[PDB]
């Protein structure tokens, strides 16, 4: 009677509907805002956004498990996939990307055992997880601090989970949060349950939005909040069927993901508006190099601002030239001074210019 | 059927089914956010065009709910002067009612950080009744009624006696200024509660819908209305009064009213989606045709057709319509319409040339 899946009412999850109401409506409000932004920006800006988020998705869902991808390989593969400008094929990165893209692009298709087996084969080409040989593309046949249900139960538990999942008879955000917790508690594979469960979240949200591109990443939010994530899973797996606290945690993670996406799209459009306004500005290569470095840090900027010393670390020019070129950038309204050595920050081009 | 709702022993403690309303609120927030995200992302000029159009709908429709039928051109002319837009028609003497009505609507959405007070309501009421009369009847203006409560819909409802109105309003305003509940619920409750009190001799509907505007502006922190619940209420006028249920509402359970109110909000948002889509189609058209050579007549006609949006003119643009808008001969119209097809501005709205008509060749993303 220690684990949730031993509970007499398993797997009939329930929650405090009156309490969740204001969390869900506030989540829908920011989700709608992001969707309204994406609908209005042009296709070039959306494709750049898509490229950034997909690289974060791959990197962060891997980092959650302690696996650190070559980001250059990730970016290069995404650029080829999306048709953007710009090595050996990295089988693990391609398989991870193929799983993530199947989950958001084929959202009209049901989640089936065969489809999960394909995701699992995409993550484990060699049949090994580190040193350990595992079962690939099939449910575990043995035991995976948490004890998951015994393996003789796993095939039925998964049939119930999937019959429930494909009904879509609940608010889409709740289905995402329930599906993630339920899948994790079953741990149906020998390994890869974390990445596949987060791909299930992606599938659920793509079905909810009817949107075949993820413009935000829950993995990036989970990774940012990883300590609470593990604490909350640990509490839930020892709890009863009232998963109110898990769902509040999950909706807050969703909101964090949307807010990170607001910041990204705001940074992308701030930069392009800046360069529309200043392509008429005469600048030499060094000034253009330094402005791009600072613009890519976005609204948050450099901690101390741009300084003469940082300018000479990036350009390798003399202090006198950096000092004068920085004043030149102030005069041309590209930079503006900060407040107690001199420091500068981007002068943003806000609204129409 | 035995007692008015304001005689109920639990008045004014409205309640509703939180579980049933949850999915309506979540759905409403989603489309509200979508509109707000669009508004945040379009440029300033586009947002201002949207503002001017919604504000004319707000003025015309909140008046039409009461059987007061405004000249839309006058409203547009007054809005264009206030928002610094290109002049609409020759500047004629002002209609004090239109300017007061606009003053009220703009105060409700722009000064959203200020509380609602009796003094503020009196100012709105003075703006609506500048002559001191409601038609033939002299009425109490800029003060609560001292007696008992056209195309206006009559409802046989009895509001509280005037000796109680000031106390009832103080209770209502103390609740209103707490801002202690979900903004959409607050807008729905505020409007129902105000309507049931009928605090003024006349003007209660228009002031009650301005209170909705104030509430939504406070919810959104947005000093411009980009959608209009009056325009939605106008499409369902009869159900509006029915759903208010003034006669036979009876209990303090307002679940059905709040669900209706949330549906009207969503209708208003869905209408704004269509409007902003039409506005952006036009600006996108003029971006592509900024280099297209056109004379002033062709530009006048295209602007008139583009202002009809995707739906277009009934029957499309015709030769005769071209000559009614330009005062040109038929042969000049044949050449200029042909020229506009050649330059990809217009396209044949029919496949048959016996009768010929044209529509805008839209420029998609």
């Amino acid at each position: 009677s220690h684990w949730i899946w031993q509970h007499k009412d398993w797997p009939h999850f329930f929650w405090d509907e009156k309490l969740l109401s204001s969390h869900l409506s506030s989540a829908r409000l920011v989700q709608g805002k992001l969707l309204g932004i994406i609908h209005t920006i042009n296709q070039q800006t959306a494709r750049q956004m898509n490229a950034f988020v997909l690289a974060d998705q791959a990197v962060d869902t891997s980092a959650i498990e302690g696996e650190h991808l070559n980001r250059d390989s990730v970016r290069s593969s995404i650029a080829n996939r999306l048709g953007l400008k710009q090595k050996p094929v990295d089988r693990y990165i391609e398989g991870l990307l193929d799983m993530l893209l199947d989950a958001t692009e084929n959202y009209e298709q049901p989640l089936t055992l065969e489809r999960l087996y394909g995701w699992h084969a995409a993550l484990f080409p060699t049949g090994y997880s580190g040193i350990h040989k595992i079962t690939v593309a099939a449910l575990r046949k043995t035991d995976p601090h948490y004890e998951a249900p015994p393996s003789k139960r796993v095939n039925k538990e998964m049939r119930i989970f999937l019959n429930w999942f494909n009904k879509k008879d609940l608010d889409g955000l709740l289905r995402a949060g329930i599906a993630h917790l339920w899948f994790e508690l079953l741990h149906p594979f020998d390994d890869g349950n974390g990445r596949i469960g987060r791909a299930i979240i992606d599938l659920t949200l793509a079905q909810d939005e009817k949107q075949n591109v993820r413009y935000y990443s829950l993995s990036s939010a989970i990774m940012q909040d990883r300590k609470n994530y593990y604490t909350q899973l640990g509490k839930s797996c020892r709890g009863n069927m009232d998963i109110t606290l898990w769902l509040i945690w999950f909706i807050n993670c969703f909101k964090t993901a949307i807010h990170q996406a607001f910041e990204l799209i705001d940074d992308i459009t701030l930069k392009s508006r800046f360069w529309e306004k200043h392509a008429t500005t005469e600048l030499n290569a060094r000034q253009i190099k330094v402005l791009n470095r600072l613009l890519d840090a976005g609204k948050k900027g450099f901690i101390g601002g741009m300084t003469t010393r940082k300018y000479t670390q990036l350009t390798k020019t003399s202090r006198t030239t950096a000092y004068r070129e920085l004043h030149d950038l102030v005069l041309k309204k590209c930079l503006k001074p900060l407040t107690k050595s001199a420091a500068y920050e981007i002068r943003w081009v806000n609204k129409e210019h």
